[PDB]
C-alpha cells in the first residue's frame, strides 16, 4: 500500500504531488524512488482543484504464462483517502461504466532505447485497473516494477464526500499532461512527460521517459529487484471478492454500507464475529469501497 499525497497548484490550474516507492532488492533490501509530480489539464475549461488529499493504491504484478514476450500483466486498486466527515465533474460521467486503456511508452534510459505498449480496461467505480503490458522492442532494459507509476489516476475511486477533489476526472475529456521525475537513491533518474486524454472511447496515456545517471551495475540497469510480492491475495482471490462485494452493491456505486459488511463476508464461507467486524471497519475507516474491503481482506491472511 503506496500512498500518492495530493495538493492543488492553483497558478498553473492544476495539481501536483509527492510519494516514495519501496522496491524490493534481490536477496534483501528496499531501493527507494522519490518521485514528483505534476499535472496540468490540455483544455481551456474548468477543473476541480482538491484540499490537501492522497490516494491509497495497491498493486499487483503477474506474468501471463502463453506471452514468450517481455511482459507485465498488472492489477491495481486505487481509493481517495484523508479529507473526513459534494460535486461531480461533468467529465466524471465517462468513468461510470468500464472504459478500455491503451498506453504507449518511449524510453532512452542511459542511451538504452526502448518502447513498452499496453492495453486493458478501467473500471472507475471500483477504482479498478487491469493492464497487460508488452515490450515491443526486445528486452526491457530496466525492471518492470520501476515502470508501474509511469505506466491513469483518473480510474481512481473518490469516496461520495469526496467527490470534488478529483482534479483527474475533471480535466477529461479534453484530458491533462503529467509530468513526474523519479529519483532511485543512491543511483540515476527517470523523467517523463505523459499526455492522457480520451481518444475515441479510449482513456489513451501516451509517455515519453528518459533515464539518466544510472549506474550500470546497479539496481536497476542491473536487474536486482523483486518482480512480485507475494504479500499479496490471488486473481482467483481478489476476483471471488470482486464478485461477492458486487452482489450486495445494490446501487452499483461501487460501495456497501458497514451494516452489510458481514452479509458480504458470510457469501464467502467466512463468519466473523461482531467483533471481527467493528475492527475491520475502523482500521480502514458508513459507505465502504471495494479497494478498502480489498485491504480489509487483505489484513486478516
Amino acid at each position: 500500500l503506496e500512498n500518492v499525497y495530493i495538493m492543488a497548484d492553483k497558478q498553473k490550474n492544476g495539481i501536483k504531488a509527492n510519494f516514495k516507492i519501496r522496491h524490493n532488492i534481490e536477496d534483501g533490501g528496499v531501493q527507494l524512488a522519490y518521485h514528483y509530480q505534476q499535472n496540468t489539464p490540455i483544455g481551456d475549461g474548468p477543473v476541480l482543484l482538491p484540499d490537501n488529499h492522497y490516494l491509497s493504491t495497491q498493486s499487483k504484478l503477474s506474468k501471463d504464462p502463453n506471452e514468450k514476450r517481455d511482459h507485465m500483466v498488472l492489477l491495481e486498486f486505487v481509493t481517495a483517502a484523508g479529507i473526513t466527515l459534494s460535486m461531480v465533474s461533468k467529465g466524471e460521467e465517462l468513468f461510470t461504466g468500464v472504459v478500455p486503456i491503451l498506453v504507449e511508452l518511449d524510453g532512452d534510459v542511459n542511451g538504452h532505447k526502448f518502447s513498452v505498449s499496453g492495453e486493458g480496461e478501467g473500471d472507475a467505480t471500483y477504482g479498478k485497473l487491469t493492464l497487460k503490458f508488452i515490450c515491443t522492442t526486445g528486452k526491457l532494459p530496466v525492471p518492470w516494477p520501476t515502470l508501474v507509476t509511469t505506466l491513469v489516476q483518473c480510474f481512481s475511486r473518490y469516496p461520495d464526500h469526496m467527490k470534488q477533489h478529483d482534479f483527474f476526472k475533471s480535466a477529461m475529456p479534453e484530458g491533462y499532461i503529467q509530468e513526474r521525475t523519479i529519483f532511485f537513491k543512491d543511483d540515476g533518474n527517470y523523467k517523463t512527460r505523459a499526455e492522457v486524454k480520451f481518444e475515441g472511447d479510449t482513456l489513451v496515456n501516451r509517455i515519453e521517459l528518459k533515464g539518466i545517471d544510472f549506474k550500470e551495475d546497479g539496481n536497476i540497469l542491473g536487474h536486482k529487484l523483486e518482480y512480485n510480492t507475494r504479500d499479496q491475495l490471488t486473481e482467483e482471490q481478489i476476483a471471488e471478492f470482486k464478485e461477492a462485494f458486487s452482489l450486495f452493491d445494490k446501487d452499483g456505486d461501487g460501495g456497501i454500507t458497514t451494516k452489510q459488511l458481514g452479509t458480504v463476508m458470510r457469501s464467502l464461507g467466512q463468519n466473523p464475529t461482531e467483533a471481527e467486524l467493528q475492527d475491520m471497519i475502523n482500521e480502514v475507516g458508513g459507505t465502504i469501497d471495494f479497494p478498502q474491503f480489498l485491504t480489509m481482506m487483505a489484513r486478516k491472511m
